[PDB]
């Protein structure tokens, strides 16, 4: 056992796994859909940016739980990381709605961490769950590019990748 | 009675705090409509920054006219402040159209104080109506949402609030 | 219903539109009382500064749970602002005292809420309760002002708005 | 009774002051360590100076809990503040371990007033125990140490005074 | 098919997509290395942030090849990124040894690919292979740190840390 | 023993020791004090922070008695802190009574301990009483404060504090 390991519980530890595991999924995910609209045929290059800079936030959310586990004197375990489900993401609406779907599903999970934290009473890791969400931020998106006219109206898509993600 | 009152009669500063309360409301106007727009299901940040300006602009006019009521040795008297006819604000142009009709109606309440002043010869409080009126410039942003197709038109709302609003 | 609400409560959704509602009051109240002091026969300019950028402080509260409100996917229902308790503040000792008879029910108010957030186990909204409070800054200024012999000294009070509020 | 007091537990007060007299205790073990390698006989000018600012950052706590007990309305109480467990400290290695120890036991009087203050529905307490811990950072240094051959290597304490510490 | 694709070999195409799922591989080794010399029961901090570049690096090795398969006309298709052979790397000689053998192998597959590409006579991809090798560069680490009496000498592995990677 | 002692005295490495408690002591002192003028109930910030000044400056005192027993071959034994004769000071005047009282015997131990270095013949430590004094500067701060009308006038403690203390 760790010398600096304290009122960290055993379930704690297997649940930041499962998060580390979570949140590079999600980093996979955002790099999945960034070069799909890096494609000749898709061409949105704001798009393109900006899920690439969401890939970067979420490899570093990893980051930190895995420099928590560290910390607490646990011990990182990394499974598989699953690739996406969709090679095509249809539209840039399409991929703002799976994002937003994707970022609900890890809150979800992070809601149950902090969970689990308060009733083994460790208040160090609730906390840990220092977030601040995208989650309405893909909501806007998803709002405007709705009411533009996405996806049939193909001037919608265009103009939003230059006017709000430019 | 005060030392530094002087020809300012007591319809003037009941008045005064009349407007005071009626600045203050639209004030709270433009702080409702602001936030209409900063929803989620809504996501107009330049409306939102626009109203929420205004919002500040109407608050500083009740100041103006509280920094008057003591200046000319009258006794401020604040009224509830009634909240707005709306929650839902529907659309960018509806709020601008409610917004006109705000003001026209502050205006013509300005317009009864300055007559108020005249007939009771009271040439210092006939110039604290110190204005320069933005209702023609809510004026503008209507006829321009109008032409541009608002509210059926999903695309007008939001190129509207990068371009002119941005 | 929000495509961005999660975990947050109907009765979440009310209780932080009711401290909204009273976080507008206790800016209001901030607002009379500065006033007060602007006038000519009670002179303080310092207190009239400082409850004045108290009123800009608690105005921003409100702001932030609109915020927050539409951040969670909530729906901002604003009431009436009701007038404060006083037009009169009587000394600067009194709406000193007054205004920390304020903080500390709108505090009480916060707990409450806070306890709600932890039963309904909604650790965000537990957090947005991001506070430092004013409490004993109140406090202070209560103490100092009693033991320079306020309000039957009028030496204390003019003193103590140039030194202590200066 | 204390003006500025609300939800502050009688066993809360107390609880805050054995903290206090707790950090204060560390700060003295720092203290004592340091000038233990400032002797000439042992001469770890590095280990000094290391420990020399954890006496600082500790006796900087102290006086956090301290602002603490004001602001909340109780009363600070101090008790003696005991010497050391030793004079000789031995071997940088050993230092480094007494003082894992003493910060584990440290750490575990602060999880207890967070429980304390949980069950209390005391959350501007829970949170005062506003932490970062260097328990890891010792559990460091004591990994290293022991790798290189301590203590009975006196060329590895002497590098790792250079190397890590320097 | 696509407008801009031109010479390349649908065997190409298959063979880019192996190599990144090769490449995030690699990276996902290193960030396995990394945080395992973060440990506290491990802890040789220049490791673990010599290892946390190379993860860095072989991302973006990816990330070109993903630029690729885009700019080439071809479709990216993503596996899942199988998790290292390891969790426990035992010392920093043991992953600089790892490190080479899996650098070794990554390079092996770019021949191969190199290969094709010529037998398809498809310069534009061969060339692509635009590399410049770490191969020497763990090769070096691993002849001194063995030199150094790595890993029996915990001394070792700690001055390496400082003096070749610090 | 020491390969640096010379013309050290027993008696002289005792009398360091006490000297060193007595200053810790003294820094406990105005720790107390600082932090019960910060109260809410006492409300004075510049008392606060002076004495909060004094405690880092004797603290300061200690560490060089204890650089001085390190130099000189000798060996720091560390004693208990005593907790002050206080918690409630009453008064700023009365605090700065104490702390007079407690300087003239913290400066009675030092001239006890000036005679027997002379009679020791030990002209290194007749010199390391390397002092300035503020024995003057409370007293100084006391007649004025008694001058003022302390601490029957509130209004003298609270001036005294902007203006001597500011
Ligand atoms: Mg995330
Ligand atoms: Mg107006
Ligand atoms: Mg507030
Ligand atoms: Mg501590
Ligand atoms: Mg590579
Ligand atoms: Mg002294």
């Amino acid at each position: 056992t760790s010398q600096v390991r304290q009122n960290y519980h055993q379930d704690s530890e297997a649940a930041i796994n499962r998060q580390i595991n979570l949140e590079l999924y999600a980093s996979y995910v955002y790099l999945s859909m960034s070069y799909y609209f890096d494609r000749d045929d898709v061409a949105l290059k704001n798009f393109a940016k900006y899920f690439l800079h969401q890939s970067h936030e979420e490899r570093e959310h990893a980051e930190k739980l895995m420099k928590l586990q560290n910390q607490r004197g646990g011990r990182i375990f990394l499974q598989d990381i699953q690739k996406p489900d969709a090679d095509d993401w249809e539209s840039g609406l399409n991929a703002m709605e799976a994002a937003l779907h994707l970022e609900k599903n890890v809150n979800q999970s992070l809601l149950e961490l902090h969970k689990l934290a308060t009733d083994k009473n460790d208040p160090h890791l609730a906390d840990f769950i220092e977030t601040h969400y995208l989650i309405k931020e893909l909501g806007d998106h998803v709002t405007n590019l709705r009411k533009m006219g996405a996806p049939e109206s193909g001037l919608a898509e265009y103009l939003f990748d230059k006017h709000t993600l430019g």
